[PDB]
């Protein structure tokens, strides 16, 4: 793990890096949010933002420092403070923001900035290619209602890595986390939908825990099975 100011960066794969932003909550401690940075040739693709615009700006600084390549687009998993905190930062940097059509609608409701582009999914939950242009190895998939009704997942094509966001937890998770705007009925199905979408993905990266194995998916499903 390499520390860059207030954020931590860890290389998972040669072209796939993980970022961890920490938010100090008075009386609770430092909360951590993970994200993914993928290098597709001569362009950079970012998955999810940090807690704040400042922290997200640091990520862009790191990308320019190490990779030294421009970010093509940035896609978030859902309209939440732990994932869409640096939307304005990307807009200021001139980066195309991609988000679920529902997320863009929920953004002004959760008190966040909506993305410039909206993603639409089919009946099976797969993203419409028309709304996902020049995504490269970013295969977006909508598992359904889980942590939220707008939560989505992203798979890194060409590799065995998949981003579960905040929908999926680790194999040693004792809690599902925030279940406020979550669905306790379809959660058990959505967790499995993600696993069925990316069965060749062994590296399951989440936003609140280190990259686990496929056991994390089944664990989340089993925990949601009792919801
Ligand atoms: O995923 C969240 C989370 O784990 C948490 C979280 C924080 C503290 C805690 O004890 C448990 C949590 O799930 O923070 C969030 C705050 C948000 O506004 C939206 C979120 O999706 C989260
Ligand atoms: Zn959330």
């Amino acid at each position: 793990d390499q520390r860059f100011g207030d954020l931590v960066f860890r290389q998972l794969a040669p072209n796939v890096w993980q970022h961890t932003s920490y938010l100090d909550m008075p009386g609770f401690g430092a909360v951590a949010s993970n994200g993914l940075i993928v290098r597709d040739g001569g362009r950079v693709l970012v998955v999810d933002t940090a807690w704040t615009d400042d922290q997200t700006a640091q990520i862009l600084n790191w990308i320019k420092q190490e990779i030294n390549l421009p970010v093509a687009l940035a896609v978030v998993t859902h309209a939440h403070q732990d994932k869409m905190g640096g939307m304005d930062a990307l807009h200021a940097a001139g980066i195309a923001t991609y988000a679920n059509a529902l997320s863009n609608q929920l953004a002004p409701q959760e008190g966040m900035v909506a993305a410039q582009h909206s993603l639409t999914f089919a009946a099976n939950g797969w993203v419409e290619p028309a709304t996902a242009p020049n995504f490269g190895p970013l295969k977006v998939f909508y598992p359904g209602p889980g942590h939220t009704s707008d939560n989505i997942t992203v798979g890194i094509d060409g590799t065995d890595i998949a981003f579960g966001g905040c929908l999926i937890k680790d194999s040693k998770a004792k809690s599902l986390g925030n279940l406020g705007d979550a669905d306790t009925e379809h959660y058990a199905a959505s967790a499995r939908a993600f696993g069925a979408a990316f069965p060749k993905a062994s590296m399951i990266v989440m936003s609140h825990s280190a990259p686990d194995s496929r056991a994390a998916i089944t664990h989340t499903a089993r925990m949601a099975d009792k919801l």
